[PDB]
C-alpha cells in the first residue's frame, strides 16, 4: 500500500471499507478485472451517497491516479468526497 494513502485510508472505519468494496465490486468483473472505468468512478461514489462534480472527478483522477481506478486509488477518493459535504 502507498504510504500517502495509507494514512487517507486511516479515516474509513472497517464497515466503511467493506461496504465501499461492496460497491464497487458491482462495476467489475472482479474474476478478471482490478479496475473500473473514469465513467463508472462517479456512478459507484453516488451508490455510496457522494455527489462529486464533473471537474471534481477529473481534478481526483489527476492529483490520486497511480481512464481506470483501482479500489485503494477509489477509497482515496472516497475519503476525499467526504470531506465536502455541507
Ligand atoms: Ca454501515
Ligand atoms: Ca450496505
Ligand atoms: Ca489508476
Amino acid at each position: 500500500m502507498d504510504d500517502i494513502y495509507k494514512a487517507a485510508v486511516e479515516q474509513l472505519t472497517e464497515e466503511q471499507k467493506n461496504e465501499f468494496k461492496a460497491a464497487f465490486d458491482i462495476f467489475v468483473l472482479g474474476a478478471e478485472d482490478g479496475c473500473i472505468s473514469t465513467k463508472e468512478l462517479g456512478k459507484v461514489m453516488r451508490m455510496l451517497g457522494q455527489n462529486p462534480t464533473p471537474e471534481e472527478l477529473q481534478e481526483m483522477i489527476d492529483e490520486v491516479d497511480e481512464g481506470t481506478v483501482d479500489f485503494d486509488e477509489f477509497l482515496v477518493m472516497m475519503v476525499r468526497c467526504m470531506k465536502d459535504d455541507s
